[PDB]
DNA sequence: AAGATGAGACGCTACAGTACAA
RNA sequence: CUACUCUGUUGUUUUAGAGCUAGAAAUAGCAAGUUAAAAUAAGGCUAGUCCGUUAUCAACUUGAAAAAGUGGCACCGAGUCGGUGCU
DNA sequence: TTGTACTGTAGCGTCTCATCTT
């Protein structure tokens, strides 16, 4: 007999479906593997697998750069080390090795507890002397005096260890540096992107204003005030604040569907940047850009606050003033609440627990937390004006090491090395020897396009090197092979095109990209002019016209420029209305105009024959934000041009990639018309011709050639096809097990095929899983080189499907229990058959109309379907990430090997990888004596390496002993066990487990609940609304039968009984409500019954507070029950053994 | 009438903590 | 539409920064507080300025591993699958 | 000594909704 499956992927679920030719399930008797006694069962071939939604490789990435960063740091400081370490030994024996243990208790320090001197009177010295590393840090720049060696050994570690940004390249110089400049840069910006409507914002004095002393949002009004064309919440209010550090919302300048709610200080900015830009465009871009820009120049000015240049270290004098503000400051509030407020003294200056100064200082709170806390406090006393005024500056009690240190550039740090290295210079030769060289070490940075520098093991990296020497910051110049390393940077971070899956994308500012965009856009204009009939799109002479006169000359084209200087101009219409485009383009020649402002001549790129060298300086500058490979780039057309347009040129940069390749747009020509994609936006194309049009052109050369392409090359193998493929990972994983669940459906049904197989995606990647099957479900050939397809791949929307429930009264009901995804499963399966037998379009649906829609409510009626969830190893953090002091408990996990946790506190609630079921012995506890014993023992994610490397040996550090090794069984997460009465419960974890059974709610009850539930919403005509309402108040002793069916299947397998009590009560005082709010509470109720952990749910009086099954005791002696993915095959293990 | 801030509660759900029971 | 490369700032934990006056302590009065080190998944061997939280994983048999195999069909019922005939 | 019911605690941070200011 033959047979066809029907699908239901989702993120988190595969639904499948096995049906007859006669649309009947089968149902079949299936072997039992085992040592149960129950060799053989009845299963139908219906079911679902579940599982949890596949993660995103982000996570993974921040840790992996995170513990990259840690090391190089690490490596820094042994680096200064080891050219400290001569001279300090001849200095002082200990001083690296104190410096390294600092972290141990005393009673196992083997040295001095005191790290710097190891005497307490040098320490209580040093202390007194330098309270900060700032007092020290500005010393040492600033005497001419010799110091000793260890101080200056941590000014120079402070430093390198601690180091600042790069985002400033070259020197520090005024040009990218000071507020002015960048101010009037982002004015040039916004005037240049605006062309109508700028700003004469030269006439401002910028320093004066957003480098004064003042309240941030006054210094706003303050710069709003002195621009009166503008106001705060124009665009140009909204950067202003934002580059203060306000939070401002966009959504009011470009009128967005949802907040543009964007601040610097987040960590999450970025991502909220690039959805903003995901609305209005990448145009904008770069205009955010130079306010961030300008917003490190601002807080940057608030750290540098000494300007009066006495000294050579403005960020030593700057902290060291900080610190003498908050010294005096303290003793100021010290005696203001001593003699005003003494009841809150103690609150404020000892309640390290209460939001305040010991709060803020001993305790874990903010700046912010504590200003909140503060603030009102400083209202209701005398002389807090000088006070709350540095409150309202942010510059009241201040530490030094904030969160506005992430403005520092490394060019501070660099100058006030350098004037530590030049002040002790003669006095201590080897830093005379080594100056260069410790410089070398803050400031080398390993490019982008270099990777990690691995020896060929990491799965990362791709340099190359031109020697087997260890790299080191100052080998680097010679080690690695900057050039090849840079060609394998382009060959691997280079996109291939979606679309012709062989070619690489062009960059987004490619000029032949925008060419592409703008004609693309000048296709489908269309317009009338006053003196024609009726509308046509515009000819290619006119295209051709258009672009030269107006979009070679302005950034944004707009339909008034149209009318004035084309069409009124060189058309001489005297009037036209161009109905097909908006009042301004998006599209645009923005990177033609960017070069012909940097190189300043036109003719260079109008020049045909330049445009090879143009895309390679544009896709150079796309790929690269190095500055020097940028130079060895550029260096092959130095002859072109010269001096001012090179230096200025090679300045510039560019994000991101477009959405297709070269291949694509001016490649691939048509045989029957010889024209590109270019060529048929450029020209007229027939009447019209847009770029979606001609991909999905029925008469055009490119729709079978490009599927030609596409299926070439990216008809990999399963697995890295899978990877290749476009989504988010949880429909990868969807995607992945519908393979799988295919295959041993296949492999069930008698290595016999299906004739259809048929896809519902919850797109074009369902046009990929038809590829996947395609591909998979036929290897045969016959005598001559064509193909054969055996099985039928089959596409259904969703949206027919739900009208097939809501027709036929076959109503989903998502919540009552898991069957849904088999049953949506079995729906489009039943229609992808009818379909094709229909139509080798619906409405014969309104096939046997009797038996057929009985067939299809007997089917849904069924009670027994196979719901599996997925059985995974956890994977992840081997934790909780906080770190918890000190405590009494055992629970502790150590952060290193020898840091009993007692002593240093670590982390808790670790996460359990797979539980093992283990047969041993125990010692009794009030004896010596061997008792046998099993139970269920959590292995984490930590212990997973050394117990599946030995577990015998694992098993007896843990404590047991004559342990019997074949006994052992892995068991992870959901593994699932049947208790008595036909209960199941699943292991979640080594100390709980969760409820397994659903109710199988009949199909009266479902149609009951459904029309009870939209009572008021039906939608449908009055006679079919009145015909369903009538149907829920005839059959309303339902609301007692669906509880008498809950009570009886709670009372079965969900033992719970002193909340059946409470819930059946508190029906029964409630049981007076209106239908439809009954039933919703009902709707409510299932929750008690439903698959998965124990939770809580709403009822009309009381929330009812779930039990969870805390012991997994009860499963030691029951029936373990391995399942295959589609469940029908299984291995039941009696435990009682 | 629109944006900022402030925080009740939605509670994911498994695993400390404690008292408690054989 | 995934994926990847670089870097910075915080936060957390333990120690160092001698607390001082009373009192047998318990506990009160007074002062003091801004920083530094080290760690930031335990760790691993290929000893790299690398890797360690993504994807992948029912069980059994054979294999170090990638991986191959391992489970009769109708009929009739449906409280999570059961019953009957053939084999 | 030894297996139980109850809080609240994380990685929190939205989902929710109310008032003050412009």
């Amino acid at each position: 007999k033959k047979y066809s499956i029907g699908l239901d992927i989702g993120t988190n679920s595969v639904g499948w479906a096995v049906i007859t030719d006669e649309y009947k399930v089968p149902s079949k008797k299936f072997k039992v593997l085992g040592n149960t006694d129950r060799h053989s069962i009845k299963k139908n071939l219906i079911g679902a697998l579940l599982f949890d939604s596949g993660e995103t490789a982000e996570r993974t990435r921040l840790k992996r750069t995170a513990r990259r960063r840690y090391t190089r740091r690490k490596n820094r400081i042994c680096y200064l080390q080891e050219i400290f370490s001569n001279e300090m030994a001849k200095v002082d024996d200990s001083f690296f090795h104190r410096l390294e243990e600092s972290f141990l208790v005393e009673e196992d320090k083997k040295h001095e507890r005191h790290p710097i001197f190891g005497n307490i009177v040098d320490e209580v010295a040093y202390h007194e002397k330098y309270p900060t590393i700032y007092h020290l840090r500005k010393k040492l720049v600033d005497s001419t005096d010799k110091a000793d060696l260890r101080l200056i050994y941590l000014a120079l570690a402070h430093m390198i260890k601690f180091r600042g940004h790069f985002l400033i390249e070259g020197d520090l110089n005024p040009d990218n540096s000071d507020v002015d400049k960048l101010f009037i840069q982002l004015v040039q910006t916004y005037n240049q992107l605006f062309e109508e409507n700028p700003i004469n914002a030269s006439g401002v004095d910028a320093k004066a204003i957003l480098s004064a002393r003042l309240s941030k949002s006054r210094r706003l009004e303050n710069l709003i005030a002195q621009l009166p064309g503008e106001k705060k919440n124009g665009l140009f209010g909204n950067l202003i604040a934002l580059s203060l550090g306000l939070t401002p919302n966009f959504k009011s300048n470009f009128d967005l569907a949802e907040d543009a709610k964007l601040q610097l200080s987040k960590d999450t900015y970025d991502d909220d940047l690039d959805n903003l830009l995901a609305q209005i465009g990448d145009q904008y871009a770069d205009l955010f850009l130079a306010a961030k820009n300008l917003s490190d120049a601002i807080l940057l000015s608030d750290i540098l606050r000494v300007n009066t240049e006495i000294t050579k270290a403005p960020l030593s004098a700057s902290m060291i003033k900080r610190y003498d503000e908050h010294h005096q400051d303290l003793t100021l509030l010290k005696a203001l609440v001593r003699q005003q407020l003494p009841e809150k003294y103690k609150e404020i200056f000892f309640d390290q627990s209460k939001n305040g100064y010991a709060g803020y200082i001993d305790g874990g709170a903010s700046q912010e937390e504590f200003y909140k806390f503060i603030k009102p406090i400083l209202e209701k006393m005398d002389g807090t004006e000088e006070l709350l005024v540095k409150l309202n500056r942010e510059d009241l009690l201040r530490k030094q090491r904030t969160f506005d240190n992430g403005s520092i550039p490394h060019q501070i740090h660099l100058g006030e090395l350098h004037a530590i290295l030049r002040r002790q210079e003669d006095f201590y030769p080897f830093l005379k020897d080594n100056r260069e060289k410790i410089e070398k070490i803050l400031t080398f940075r390993i490019p982008y396009y270099v990777g990690p520098l691995a020896r060929g093991n990491s799965r990362f990296a791709w340099m190359t090197r031109k020697s087997e020497e260890t790299i080191t910051p100052w080998n680097f110049e010679e080690v690695v092979d900057k050039g090849a390393s840079a060609q394998s940077f382009i060959e691997r971070m280079t996109n291939f095109d979606k679309n012709l899956p062989n070619e690489k994308v062009l960059p987004k500012h490619s000029l032949l990209y925008e060419y592409f965009t703008v004609y693309n856009e000048l296709t489908k204009v269309k317009y009338v002019t006053e003196g024609m009939r009726k509308p046509a799109f515009l000819s290619g002479e006119q295209k051709k016209a258009i672009v030269d006169l107006l979009f070679k000359t302005n950034r944004k084209v707009t339909v008034k420029q149209l009318k004035e200087d084309y069409f009124k101009k060189i058309e001489c219409f005297d009037s036209v209305e161009i109905s097909g485009v908006e009042d301004r383009f998006n599209a645009s020649l923005g990177t033609y105009h960017d070069l012909l402002k940097i190189i300043k001549d036109k003719d260079f790129l109008d020049n045909e024959e330049n445009e090879d060298i143009l895309e390679d300086i544009v896709l150079t500058l796309t790929l690269f934000e190095d500055r020097e490979m940028i130079e060895e780039r550029l260096k092959t057309y130095a002859h072109l041009f010269d001096d001012k347009v090179m230096k200025q040129l090679k300045r510039r940069r560019y994000t991101g990639w477009g959405r297709l390749s070269r291949k694509l747009i001016n490649g691939i020509r048509d045989k029957q018309s010889g024209k590109t994609i270019l060529d048929f936006l450029k020209s007229d194309g027939f009447a019209n011709r847009n770029f979606m049009q001609l991909i999905h052109d029925d008469s055009l050369t490119f729709k079978e050639d490009i599927q030609k392409a596409q299926v070439s090359g990216q008809g990999d193998s399963l697995h890295e096809h899978i990877a290749n493929l476009a989504g988010s990972p949880a429909i990868k994983k969807g995607i992945l097990q519908t393979v799988k669940v295919v295959d041993e459906l296949v492999k069930v049904m008698g290595r016999h095929k299906p004739e259809n197989i048929v896809i519902e995606m919850a797109r074009q990647i369902t046009k990929h899983v038809a590829q996947i099957l395609d591909s998979r479900m036929n290897t045969k050939y016959d005598e001559n080189d064509k193909l054969i397809r055996e099985v039928k791949v089959i596409t259904l929307k969703s949206k027919l499907v739900s009208d097939f429930r809501k027709d036929f009264q076959f109503y989903k009901v998502r919540e009552i229990n898991n069957y849904h995804h088999a049953h949506d499963a079995y729906l489009n399966a039943v229609v992808g058959t009818a379909l094709i037998k229909k139509y080798p379009i619906m409405n014969f649906f309104k096939w046997d109309k009797g038996r057929d829609f009985a067939t299809v409510r007997k089917v849904l009626s069924m009670p027994q379907v196979n719901i599996v969830k997925k059985t995974e190893v956890q994977t992840g953090g081997f934790s909780k990430e906080s770190i918890r002091p000190k405590r009494n408990s055992d629970k502790l996990i150590a952060r290193k090997k020898d840091w009993d946790p007692k002593k240093y506190g670590g982390f808790l609630w670790p996460t359990v990888a797979y539980s093992v079921l283990v047969v041993a012995k125990v010692e009794k506890g009030k004896s010596k004596k061997l008792k046998s014993v099993k139970e269920l023992l959590g292995i984490t994610i930590m212990e997973r390496s050394s117990f599946e490397k030995n577990p015998i040996d694992f098993l007896e550090a843990k404590g047991y002993k004559e342990v019997k090794k074949d006994l052992i069984i892995k068991l992870p997460k959901y593994s699932l066990f049947e208790l008595e009465n036909g209960r199941k419960r699943m292991l979640a974890s080594a100390k709980q487990l969760q409820k397994g059974n659903e109710l199988a709610l009949p199909s009266k009850y479902v149609n009951f609940l459904y029309l009870a539930s939209h009572y008021e919403k039906l939608k449908g005509s009055p006679e079919d609304n009145e015909q369903k309402q009538l149907f829920v108040e005839q059959h309303k002793h339902y609301l007692d039968e669906i509880i008498e069916q809950i009570s009886e299947f709670s009372k079965r397998v969900i033992l719970a009984d002193a909340n059946l009590d409470k819930v059946l009560s508190a029906y029964n005082k409630h049981r007076d409500k209106p239908i439809r709010e009954q039933a919703e509470n009902i709707i409510h109720l299932f929750t008690l019954t439903r698959l998965g952990a124990p939770r809580a749910f709403k009822y009309f009086d009381t929330t009812i507070d779930p039990k969870q099954y805390r012991s997994t005791k009860e499963v030691l002696d029951a029936t373990l029950i391995h399942q295959s993915i589609t469940g029908l095959y299984e291995t039941r293990i009696d435990l009682s053994q």
